DNA sequence: TGCGTTTAAGCGGTGCTAGAGCTGTCTACGACCAATTGAGCGGCCTCGGCACCGGGATTCTCCAGGGCGGCCGCGGATGCATTAATGC
């Protein structure tokens, strides 16, 4: 099983971590950076999607 | 813009201590590689959401007729000029 499931995170911690590793950012990356990044992206995406869905539903649309 | 004044920074100088800066040490702690499988992903075919127009109710804008105080066409005078029969 992946850490995202045991941490209840929808976004992939492993994918973010491997993006950071090959993203020429720092040679040493702690385990907290990928989980923090996944959490913040999940929060931002959730808020944006909720607002967009509100804007869609107030215009008689389901998309 | 110009002036009297007054509240006030700029400045010379001190004693420190909370705090910035360089240095061993080990101890957490991640870099890297067999090995797997399981979730991300390529492809597909459909029905429900969506695109666009119809029929009226509704809402919006915009048209003209009617009662308000000043008008510019006209007619006649009666003077300016002309004119013809007659006394001289």
């Amino acid at each position: 099983q992946s850490r995202s499931a045991k941490a209840g995170l929808t976004f992939p911690v492993g994918r973010v971590h491997r993006l950071l590793r090959r993203g020429n950012y720092a040679q040493r990356i702690g385990s907290g950076a990928p989980v923090y990044l996944t959490a913040v992206l999940e929060y931002l995406a959730a808020e944006i999607l909720e607002l967009a869905g509100n804007a869609a539903r107030d215009n008689k649309k389901t998309r």
